[PDB]
């Protein structure tokens, strides 16, 4: 029953994922971003420009008011709305219908996006960061509680309009490679990470272990890029402006702002470095990498066109679909772990490939988180 999840999710380049879902009685079809980044389960519930189709809670015989309003803000747009639950299902996902937590989103500031196919989102992240407090109960949440789905999901992003699959309930053997390998969930609120070691084309960045962590570290399928903090940022750019020296580049593209051309088919992969993200493990003294290619950095945008999608944050290291696309990511939220394993959609290079690789014997890594 998972082949039946498999291809389940699309999206257009920087606009995030999106699953079909179903609200109310009788079912209404929406589109819904797949966001680890928050826990707000919210819909257009009101006309607006960019919308194709909203939530409409006086068809639904099932609808209850919550008589509570909500504002979630994102580090992208934001919206408005009031509370209320609804029967909920996911047609390409388990067979099972539960009452959730709804957000009937009635305003909005540059949230919905032009020509967007989605109308709403899921927040699948802990009670810890919904909005208005941690009382409003996550969807997954509701999900576990109400039914016999086991407590996991697994995202698998693809890149270049975009595709993926979502599994909900458990793992799919057929979509990875190789084996997963674990990092834990350090506090269950985002899904934060630590980052132990930092390479670029094999040479460490040596700074401070908690410069990686600074603030916190997440996974975020809700952001497009790798967001890095500053000073974390400012030494990766420098290392990758030295390795791809042979070419200069508007600077523009360097804060993101501008694109860059080459004839098409005739991008010079090779001048651009790997980037191995070192993780905490499971073990005393055990990490593991993960290696992302230029093609995952450089996000496409007639020529061959690029925009570079490592970009700073002032609120710390944020692992986006850049770099999720290209493995398997499993949310075990059960053992309070969160896996990562090559991905049946790989990006591929004749010469170099994208890995998740280990063990590695790395030394007091206690020290890397920020506190
Ligand atoms: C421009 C700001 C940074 N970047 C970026 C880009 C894009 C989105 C996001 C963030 C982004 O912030 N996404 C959020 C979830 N992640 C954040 C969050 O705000 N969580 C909420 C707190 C718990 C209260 C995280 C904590 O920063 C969901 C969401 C919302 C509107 C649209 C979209 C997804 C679809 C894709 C659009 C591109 S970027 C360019 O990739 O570096």
């Amino acid at each position: 029953s998972f082949v039946e999840m498999v291809d389940n999710l699309r999206g257009k380049s920087g606009q995030g994922y999106y699953v079909e879902m179903t609200v109310g009685s009788p079912p209404q079809t929406l589109n819904i971003l797949v966001d680890t980044g928050s826990s707000n389960f919210a819909v257009g519930a009101a006309p607006h420009p960019f919308l194709h189709r909203y939530y409409q809670r006086q068809l639904s015989s099932t609808y209850r008011d919550l008589r509570k309003g909500v504002y979630v803000p994102y580090t992208q747009g934001k919206w408005e709305g009031e509370l209320g639950t609804d029967l909920v299902s996911i047609p390409h996902g388990p067979n099972v219908t539960v009452r959730a937590n709804i957000a009937a989103i009635t305003e909005s500031d540059k949230f919905f996006i032009n020509g967007s196919n989605w109308e709403g989102i899921l927040g699948l992240a802990y009670a810890e960061i919904a909005r208005p407090d941690d009382s409003l109960e996550p969807f997954f949440d509701s999900l576990v509680k109400q039914t016999h789905v086991p407590n996991l999901f697994s995202l698998q992003l693809c890149g270049a309009s975009v595709g993926g699959s979502m599994i909900i309930g458990g793992i799919d053997h057929s979509l990875y490679t190789g084996s997963l390998w674990y990092t834990p969930i350090r506090r269950e609120w985002y899904y934060e990470v630590i980052i132990v070691r930092v390479e670029i084309n094999g040479q460490d960045l040596k700074m401070d272990c908690k410069e990686y962590n600074y603030d916190k570290s997440i996974v975020d399928s809700g952001t497009t890029n790798l967001r890095l903090p500053k000073k974390v940022f400012e030494a990766a750019v420098k290392s990758i402006k030295a390795a791809s020296s042979t070419e200069k580049f508007p600077d523009g593209f360097w804060l993101g702002e501008q694109l860059v051309c080459w004839q098409a088919g005739t991008t010079p992969w090779n001048i651009f470095p790997v980037i191995s993200l070192y993780l905490m493990g499971e073990v005393t003294n055990q990490s593991f990498r993960i290696t992302i290619l230029p093609q995952q950095y450089l996000r496409p945008v007639q020529d061959d066109c690029y925009k570079f999608a490592i970009s700073q944050s002032s609120t710390g290291t944020v692992m986006g679909a850049v770099i999720m696309e290209g493995f398997y990511v499993v949310f075990d939220r059960a053992r309070k772990r969160i896996g990562f394993a090559v991905s049946a959609c790989h990006v591929h290079d004749e010469f170099r490939t994208a890995a998740v690789e280990g063990p590695f014997v790395t030394l007091d890594m206690e020290d890397c988180g920020y506190n």
